[PDB]
């Protein structure tokens, strides 16, 4: 079925974008990345750094997930990225959503081998 | 399985937008709106109107479909629309598309009943 790896590449990878504050760029999205069916997804992050780059954050400082149990990694440097958070008007099947660009440090769980990113933990500064 | 009416609704009506030139609408309306599955539509066409108006256009001017003959109206006014065409470096899986918007008088194949739109046949003016 889907990989852990293309689950979070197909969920928070978005390499080749700078979208703009709330533009529809989170609707379109989580729209055309599969986040609207059955349900809405209540809130997703998106990063626009090279893949590989965006790999690299599992060899970078350790750190805990922040359910304070597992280990997770969050990068060396701030990242262009985009949260996008469902509004409340959003009934599904309409689902519409805030878009944010913001620029920060991602944290990810990684894992499998090769060892890479698995899971979108959260965002920092 | 998915009504012609409904094919035609997801495949060509987007009231509510208005794309601006060669952004990236194109490549996210054609994946969210289901255009990206498999093969990359070559071509397809998104009118900015309400739906009623452009059902509407089933009881207007009749005229000869493109090619595959069968009821084709003509809007009696000119309506926005945004063409999107595939790039010619295009590959499959990351479909690129040129967003083009615009103002033509739209030609659709109108069936079943209620009488209303089955296919973005043409544009015109």
């Amino acid at each position: 079925k889907e990989s852990r790896a293309k689950k979070f590449q197909r969920q928070h990878m978005d390499s080749d974008s700078s979208p703009s504050s709330s533009s529809t760029y989170c609707n379109l999205m989580m729209c055309c990345r599969k986040m609207t069916q059955g349900r809405c997804k209540p809130v997703n992050t998106f990063v626009h750094e090279p893949l590989v780059d965006v790999q690299n954050v599992c060899f970078q400082e350790k750190v805990t997930c922040k359910n304070g149990q597992g280990n997770c990694y969050k990068s060396n440097s701030s990242m262009h990225i985009t949260d996008c958070r469902l509004t409340n008007g959003s009934r599904y099947p309409n689902c519409a959503y805030r878009t944010s660009p913001k620029e920060r440090h991602i944290i990810v769980a990684c894992g499998g081998s090769p060892y890479v990113p698995v899971h979108f933990d959260a965002s920092v500064e």
